[PDB]
């Protein structure tokens, strides 16, 4: 019936909080408490022990995109001489969802095990909030009036509560779902609208498109001209064509104004334009917002940015000296490995006596579109605002295997962006099979300040898509003080 | 006086020959003649315009491995909810061969077009040999007494005739085939013996295993204890295990003593051990030897190594001034990209004022086994004879998608070999889906003298197999003065 005392209390057992907690306890012998709202994935709170990534993010979406790729594989097999009864082919969504659920539960169960087993690393179930500088309260619900399960005394407090889907305030929003519900749909939708131009909308569009019943149709809508803002424009344009080529309708310059129920219970969507669409599911994927609401940060005066994130310095420190924030709650790069790196850096700094800041530049990342994106570093239009002379090396071709497969639309894109003044690689952008696998080691290259000549003097592995990166010596074009041109004056 | 005058005569229109020829003409404005024995692929001379890679190597074999992969994709799809009539599934070899033939013939025609469209680059059909220091004779056939077609006066001669399958001197060797004939088999063989432990025997075993008719069996035999000599030991053991899991019988410590014809037109193999096996096809893949016999190298005194390669210095010069050799004929690294690099280097040296030598260390390479190998730099047993303290970082697991697919045997292997005294990455060895793509940029990393800490300080792309390379911090074991031990002494 007594409070417990820790060196470190972590609110959120996800990618950042688990890295921080494990490292503090096992590398530096600190007493660590980690709080989360649920021990295993799914409703009601979706995220759980292991975080968004394990439960309703990276791990399950990747298993589901892997399942969806078999639609391409089954059709593309025919060109290589594979024969079977095409009329017999069915996509069983319930088996996919059941296989994903057992894989996720197995990870939930192993994290549970690590906590029951490790010296000075304890798990507390419930909703963590800040009572004071040195006390974390664990309550039965997000409501600050719900019953107190524990009070955790903390010399240091880490906020790592991640993010949550954003729902626009439109009439009939209650007829719409987020990515969270999409993971548990009992049946694959015949007709689905995915709202948003980001990786989550694109990734789900691919998944629904493979698993849709026979009469089915996937529509993606986006309020602006071109999906996947922040990615290379050539790649943005090519992914649009390859989604369309695979039967996904892309509605750009369109946004839902309202949703109502038809008498048959299907969703009637009215866009701002006055266009209408009937679907069985409306999935909002317009963005994710920092999960700061439930932490009662007012109790200790932890400052939020204008945009809603916990404000931090380069060492993840809030304005309250012993309170830190890492991961999606800081509203910057929303990636698992960035959250993990921030967690490991924080603990080495606070407990390890070896200060270290996370480098947020030159981070490798992927989109598991079909086919996928792999990217690291600057897109050319950003490079062009910070460097007087920028060169772009571009190779774009239908791979030979896709001339046999019949997916001629599957153009491989490889782009390298440089500072032409010294040849430093600023950015590498890939579209096509293996692009996420190719881009990891490119991340090491950029952290070692690689120049285009470091790439072109490296001997290719043949035959691969990757060898295109080691075969480009003459720019396709330049930017000179922000202006695009084929040649230097 | 028809005879014609050239700066460079290249014998062999292959990987190395065409790089050299193209660069000499388009970069250095030289007069270039290139000789090959055939304009397009296949019987009777197999190699042709484009070289071994284009016609009977890398390109057709990758397309045929892509075909073989579909056997795994169709089975694995079931775990992700794909349902279809398994009984109706058949692999059509003839359709694969015809699709490969059209892809390759398109490349042959494109190279024809390249000669026609390029100034100072001329193609001659026929058999090239050395008449004197500065004359290349082109005859109708490999016979030195056949009709002369051209006599090419040349300031510089490039030997680039590549390699040829080694056939052992055993009774009934004439009832055996090589990789050359494998590319044109009218029917997929029902029982086949691939002879050799190297990458060609392993790749073909996979190809024949996918396309074998019902009741068929692929056997691979190797004269020593463990296949794929020169690859990482862990990967050699695991690929052996994974080939066995996919139904390929691996016969180690076995070597054909003789082959005889059976009355049904099948082959009767007797091993040195006294064991016997009946097969439809015996594919010998025990090695490749330099293609030097038809060149009449005795006419000018070009020196050969004891092994049969054309002896060259670091700049690809023979003992005879103004005569060079690149690619497989030099019997060093038999990889297309290495031949291409040597060709470029040679032309830069001879006709630029840019003396360049090919670095034959830290060349990335692949085996298109199912699943595949990607490797760059030293295996631990070679590292441990050149360095006092070697650390080995090792990661080995079934990827989660293969727990769902049911191919539980598909262990991904990642190994980093370091100079432990200073953390320098010496070698990276990968077995798993994507390994050939993951390894290309690793090639670039080893030219920026990456340390293990440069890998583990790089932020991961999640979820990928590749991120394993950025997640290994602690050696699994070491070699100290050549001797393996789990701990530093
Ligand atoms: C659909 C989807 C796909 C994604 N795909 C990828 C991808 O492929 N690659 C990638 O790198 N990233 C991906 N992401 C992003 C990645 O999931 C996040 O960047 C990462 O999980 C954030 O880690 P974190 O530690 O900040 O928070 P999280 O991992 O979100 O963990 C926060 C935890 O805190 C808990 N929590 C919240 N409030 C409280 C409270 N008051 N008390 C206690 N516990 C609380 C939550 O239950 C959760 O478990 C994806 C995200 C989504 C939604
Ligand atoms: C089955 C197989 C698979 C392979 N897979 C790969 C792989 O995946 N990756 C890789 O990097 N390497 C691979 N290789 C090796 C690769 O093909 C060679 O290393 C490369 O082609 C060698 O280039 P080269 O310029 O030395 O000769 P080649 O490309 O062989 O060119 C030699 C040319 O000379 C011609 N010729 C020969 N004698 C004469 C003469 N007297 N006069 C005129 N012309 C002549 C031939 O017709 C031929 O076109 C593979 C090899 C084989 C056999
Ligand atoms: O498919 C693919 N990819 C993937 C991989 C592979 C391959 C093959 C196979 F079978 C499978 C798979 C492809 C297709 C194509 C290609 C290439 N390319 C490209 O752009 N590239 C370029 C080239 N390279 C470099 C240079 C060299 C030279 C130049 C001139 C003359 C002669 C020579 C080469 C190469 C080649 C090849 Cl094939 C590869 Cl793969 C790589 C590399 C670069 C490239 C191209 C494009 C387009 C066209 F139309 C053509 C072509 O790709
Ligand atoms: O499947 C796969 N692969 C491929 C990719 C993928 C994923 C997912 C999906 F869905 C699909 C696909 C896998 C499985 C598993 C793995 C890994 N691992 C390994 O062994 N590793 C280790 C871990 N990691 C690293 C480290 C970190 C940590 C530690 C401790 C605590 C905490 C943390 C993990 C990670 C990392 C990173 Cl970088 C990120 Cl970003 C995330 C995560 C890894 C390695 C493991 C194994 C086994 C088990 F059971 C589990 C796991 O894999």
């Amino acid at each position: 019936h007594m409070s417990k005392a820790f060196d470190l209390v972590v609110i959120g057992a996800g990618s950042g909080g688990l890295e921080a907690g494990w490292n503090a306890a096992t590398l530096y012998g600190k007493r660590v408490a980690v709080v989360d709202v649920q021990t295993s994935h799914g409703p009601p709170f979706y995220a759980a022990l292991g975080g968004t990534c394990v439960n309703v993010g990276c791990v399950p979406k990747k298993l589901m995109v892997t399942g969806a790729q078999y639609m391409d594989h089954l059709r593309e097999s025919a060109g290589f001489g594979w024969e079977f009864d095409g009329s017999s082919v069915k996509a069983n969504w319930k088996k996919l969802i059941a296989a994903k659920n057992e894989a996720v539960l197995d990870i939930n169960k192993s994290y549970e095990g690590m906590f029951n087993d490790t010296e000075g690393l304890d798990f507390f179930l419930g909703w963590g909030s800040l009572e004071s500088k040195n006390v974390v309260v664990v309550r039965e619900t997000a409501d600050p009036k719900s019953a107190v399960k524990e009070r955790l005394q903390a010399d240091h407090i880490l906020l790592a509560t991640g993010s949550w889907p954003q729902m626009p305030a439109i009439p009939g929003i209650e007829h719409c779902i987020s990515s969270n519900e999409a993971f548990y749909l009992p049946e694959p939708p015949r007709r689905v609208l995915t709202v948003g131009g980001g990786f989550i909308s694109v990734e789900f569009a691919g998944i629904f498109n493979a698993y849709k019943p026979p009469g089915g149709k996937v529509t993606l809508c986006y309020r602006n001209n071109l999906i996947l803002r922040g990615f290379d424009e050539t790649i943005r344009e090519e992914v649009t064509k390859q989604l369309t080529a695979n039967g996904i309708e892309i509605m750009t310059n369109e946004n839902p104004a309202k949703v109502s129920l038809n008498t048959d219970g299907s969703k009637h969507v009215t866009f701002e334009s006055g266009k209408t669409l009937d679907v069985d599911v409306v999935m909002m994927a317009i963005g994710r917002i920092p999960r700061t609401n439930d932490l009662q940060l007012g109790n200790v005066g932890v400052k939020l940015t204008p945009k809603g994130g916990v404000q931090v310095d380069e060492f993840s420190r809030t304005n309250v000296p012993n309170i830190y924030a890492i991961g999606d709650i800081t509203d910057r790069l929303m990636l698992t490995p960035v959250a993990i790196n921030e967690g490991a850096a924080l603990v080495d700094t606070v407990f390890g006596n070896k200060p270290r800041k996370t480098d947020h530049t030159r981070v490798a990342s992927a989109v598991f579109s079909i086919p996928p994106i792999g990217t690291c570093g600057l897109i050319e239009e950003v490079a062009a605002k910070e460097f007087e002379k920028v060169a772009v090396y571009m190779s774009s071709f239908t791979p030979l295997m896709h001339n046999i497969s019949g997916s001629k639309y599957k153009k491989f894109v490889a782009k390298i962006v440089t500072n032409h003044s010294d040849g430093t690689v600023l950015g590498v952008h890939l579209l096509g099979d293996g692009a996420p696998e190719i881009i990891q080691a490119v991340g090491v290259c950029l952290r070692l300040n690689a120049k285009i000549s470091d790439f072109y003097n490296t001997i290719g592995v043949h035959p691969t898509s990757a060898e295109e990166l080691c075969s480009m010596r003459t720019p396709s074009y330049y930017y000179v003080k922000g202006e695009k041109m084929e040649k230097l004056p």
